[PDB]
């Protein structure tokens, strides 16, 4: 049950003029592709609030990469999901040396050395990589049930030239006349109940592919570009939401860099 939004004053949205003429903004199963423009975000904030929503922020930290948690957690903690309450989960091999970040109200943090529990602690899951920094607004207009990011070498590529895996003796085969996007290993999520089917038809697939004596090209990414493939994701976020503007500058097409790699 969604209560009713208060009364709010913000510009009217014009039928006759289009959102982002240079971007597709929807994909062909109506899913909005997320671009900065395309969304009022304190309309989206309040829908969100009203429903009390828990955003689960889940990385994994193994040896040298638990360097990288004190940049992520900062910047997180100024440009992700503030004003919604957060649940950091760090996997990780190194407990001790999870660095000690000051975090604002209704954010908390729970370290796991290295499913269920998620279903009762939070309502999304938005799983990274952790040698990343926030740099700008990254909030609720990503949350819906089942989320791909854009990858940024890739948005502007044909098909035929996504790098997925073109052996038909891996479960993560696409051939060349098939696929939507080329999504990001880096950057997905959605209900908990969506990421729990996703992971999971992951690690079935990794574990016949090991049987059969075959790793697809790209790993995990591999068999995430397959799963979105045959399961549509109801959002798509831009490039905006993961970058790298060392290897890739910064496009006019990009009007914010929210989410990028760290040099
Ligand atoms: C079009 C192209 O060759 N782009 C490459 C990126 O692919 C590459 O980033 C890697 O991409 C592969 C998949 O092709 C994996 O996702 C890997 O994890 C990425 O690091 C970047 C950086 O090497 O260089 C170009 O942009
Ligand atoms: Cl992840
Ligand atoms: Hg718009
Ligand atoms: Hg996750
Ligand atoms: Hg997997
Ligand atoms: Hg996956």
């Amino acid at each position: 049950f969604m209560v009713s939004l208060p009364r709010m004053v913000y510009p009217q949205p014009k039928v006759l003029t289009p959102c982002r003429k240079d971007v597709l903004v929807v994909t062909p199963w109506l899913a909005p592709i997320v671009w900065e423009g395309t969304f009022n975000i304190d309309i989206l904030n309040e829908q969100f609030r009203l429903q009390n929503t828990t955003i689960g922020l889940t990385v994994f930290a193994i040896k040298k990469y638990v360097a990288f948690l004190k940049l992520f957690l900062e910047t997180a903690e100024k440009h992700f999901m503030v004003g919604h309450r957060v649940h950091y989960y760090v996997f990780t091999d190194q407990p001790a040396a999870v660095p000690r970040v000051t975090l604002g109200t209704g954010r908390q943090l729970s370290v796991l050395e290295v499913e269920r529990r998620f279903l009762s602690e939070v309502d999304y899951l938005v799983c990274v990589d952790v040698d990343m920094e926030f740099r700008d607004h990254v909030g609720v207009e990503i949350l819906t049930p089942l989320f791909g990011t854009l990858h940024p070498g890739f948005y502007g590529s044909s098909r035929e030239a996504f790098t997925y895996e073109r052996r038909p003796q891996s479960q993560a085969y696409i051939p060349k006349d098939e696929g939507d996007f080329y999504y990001l290993g880096g950057f997905f999520g959605g209900s908990v109940q969506e990421v729990q089917r996703l992971t999971r038809a992951c690690h079935q697939a990794m574990m016949v592919d090991q049987a059969n004596g075959i790793e697809a090209v790209w790993h995990d990414e591999s068999h995430l570009n397959k799963y979105l493939l045959r399961h549509k994701p109801t959002k798509v976020l831009s490039p905006e939401y993961l970058w790298d503007q060392q290897l890739l500058g910064w496009p006019a097409v990009l009007r914010k860099l929210r989410f990028t790699a760290v040099p």
